[PDB]
């Protein structure tokens, strides 16, 4: 009966605008939602090379792929065959601002995503704009419910060349298609996520998440 | 610098696309305005996605500021950014989490001023006064504009009055970029704006609006 | 009814401290509130010489001076004799916070002020500590009511060396004594304060302002 | 060497909130390897308060978070000197605080110089209203910037009628003595209870257990 399978497929397309630049990446990727780890290939379809940071991207790139407890209410799994959407806005500490959106839908083994992703006021200068992003450090998503909305805020940093971090803070609201949706109560979610490869330009990049949901201390 | 071409009566426009909350709308202006005298109206036309399931008002900002009226001490980088012209982005930070990016391209043929306007919105909550249709009218504001990371930028503390006599906060941050190059950058400034919508219909499919902007040093010289 | 008059005297009273550095510091000025206008010799008592940019303190050293025109509510000629209070937020683009108190009593020809200040988290090398700050720029203040209580919100912007600016948000809760105290509508009030004269330690500082309220366009 | 398995925490906080001044005193127990300590708060000055005691909480020291082998342990490594913390407390209803700590050491207790302010809390929210039960359980991300090691939390307080009350957090930490080594990026772990109190919360028991960790998926 169940529509989350060990073992599912992704299907991706991105198209953004991020400085005014425009650009289409597509995602074939394959992941285990039980075990909360998803891995993708990326291809950049247009705008290649991009002009900016391809880390920005990479969280935009479905929180059905996170190991949740018996003791904590999977809002994510809870909400296939039909699927739900994200609503997200990156608010970058010098200024630079992206929103993004994900429609979530399922076929069979597959997931499919619909996503956008757009971003303004990046400076010249910025660690954005000049490339000097390494990765994003580990990060604790702090799920609640706001307004009837299942929300997701996190204190997130990329790590810079030099050894610096440039600040951003995550805001998503999750939505699921159906009705009656069982809400979750608070918890958290630990995420870990990594470009494994990448060609020069980040025109083919693959990419690694792994995310965990918990109760934080003591329950740990 | 050189001449503009910008004449003191000028027509505007505008397709605006976007995407606020997951609905997509396409939206037409046709306007006139002066740009000396730094006032405009335009009526503006929902294409696609009406009747639109938000508050109207979060989109006006987006619908020049060419359209201000510069006194002679202060650098116009917007006049002097013509015949090219130049483009805007702009991010809207509203106090319950809502927020909006946008953009304008903005050119001139002849006597029409042509703008591509993109803008999206996302996290606006449910009952918040946006989803809600309870917003009145921007109160009018003052945009402070300075150069920052070599790039002239605008930021506005604004209040959309709501029913109920209450307000509803929102930051917003615009970055001006001109086309050609050779555009002396201004040095800090204020813009006071007040913008105003005219007249609706009752699912403001149609509407007109209308803007007045002043430059200025503020006080003592204002 | 007021007892305000056209001229007034200030007395001052500040304490303390930003980033762990204590101080106190005295001022005697007078000011014309129906002019919108002040001045003030401010003196260093302890602390000095202030490690810290003056320029961030200078806010805290009364909307009282302010013109105010007869179609706007004066919230704060209203207040008196009796007097009000306010609280300061000041948020600064690169983390560093401060917090303000003003107690306003009158006694006669003169204001009192009880004035506190705290600063924390700013940068060892940012423009505050590094005393880079030039003067803040003009300003207008937004002023509202919320839950109650009239609010103002201000952009505001120090000037920097080299013409660079260093952003600010100031949110202001202003609270008369008396109870019943009419509040006003939407408005603003124009700001240019500055110091117009300052020994080398900033250990004595002569400060100006002068307010003005409108309604803003198409009014003013 | 310098830190003890068991420790005493001696506490002084003064204060000011909305303009209602105040005056805590704590005094505790704790064990910092274990990173878990309790306390005896009582109002001295300004009781009862006007505002929920739970904003006051998290400035009741990191030297109480248990620090695996593989990540520099500032706190621990900054004793017998001490160190210094500085809060900013950024409400989303606009309510802010600020915060300082001053931390020192002589024998088996820890000595804690707390100042607190707080500005702008609406009138009728939850601060003011003292509708909060409890902070959540929160996670710190730690780093480096501009030599200083920094704290930032998205943290959130629990209200009556199972709504949340979101509060960011800003801390600055340094040592008193020059040289102490500064960590790479890491997270905290952190649980903040009162144990109990008294109606007014003139006498309250806090407990906080808090453990250092460097995330997915090494934790
Ligand atoms: O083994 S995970 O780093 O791709
Ligand atoms: O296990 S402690 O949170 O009562
Ligand atoms: O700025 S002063 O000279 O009025
Ligand atoms: O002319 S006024 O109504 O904006």
């Amino acid at each position: 009966m169940s529509a989350i399978k060990p073992d599912m497929k992704i299907n991706l397309r991105m198209e953004g605008n991020v400085n005014g630049h425009h650009f289409v990446i597509d995602g074939d990727g394959t992941g285990k939602p039980f075990e909360g780890k998803q891995s993708m290939d990326l291809e950049v379809k247009e705008g290649g090379p991009l002009p900016f940071a391809f880390d920005i991207l990479t969280t935009a790139f479905n929180r059905v792929f996170a190991e949740y407890p018996d003791h904590i209410q999977d809002y994510f799994k809870q909400s296939f065959p039909k699927g739900y959407s994200w609503e997200r806005s990156l608010t970058f500490e010098d200024g630079g601002i992206c929103i993004a959106r994900n429609d979530i839908t399922m076929e069979g083994d597959t997931f499919y995503n619909k996503v956008r992703f757009h971003g303004v006021n990046f400076p010249a200068n910025g660690p954005v704009m000049q490339k000097k992003t390494l990765k994003w450090e580990p990060s604790t998503e702090k799920m609640y419910v706001r307004d009837g909305v299942l929300t997701g805020d996190i204190t997130a940093a990329l790590l810079l060349e030099g050894n610096a971090h440039y600040r951003c803070d995550s805001r998503t609201t999750y939505k699921a298609k159906e009705k009656g949706v069982k809400l979750p109560g608070y918890h958290l979610v630990d995420h870990c996520i990594e470009i494994l490869s990448h060609d020069k330009d980040y025109n083919k990049v693959k990419l690694y998440e792994h995310a965990v949901a918990h109760s934080g201390l003591p329950d740990n």
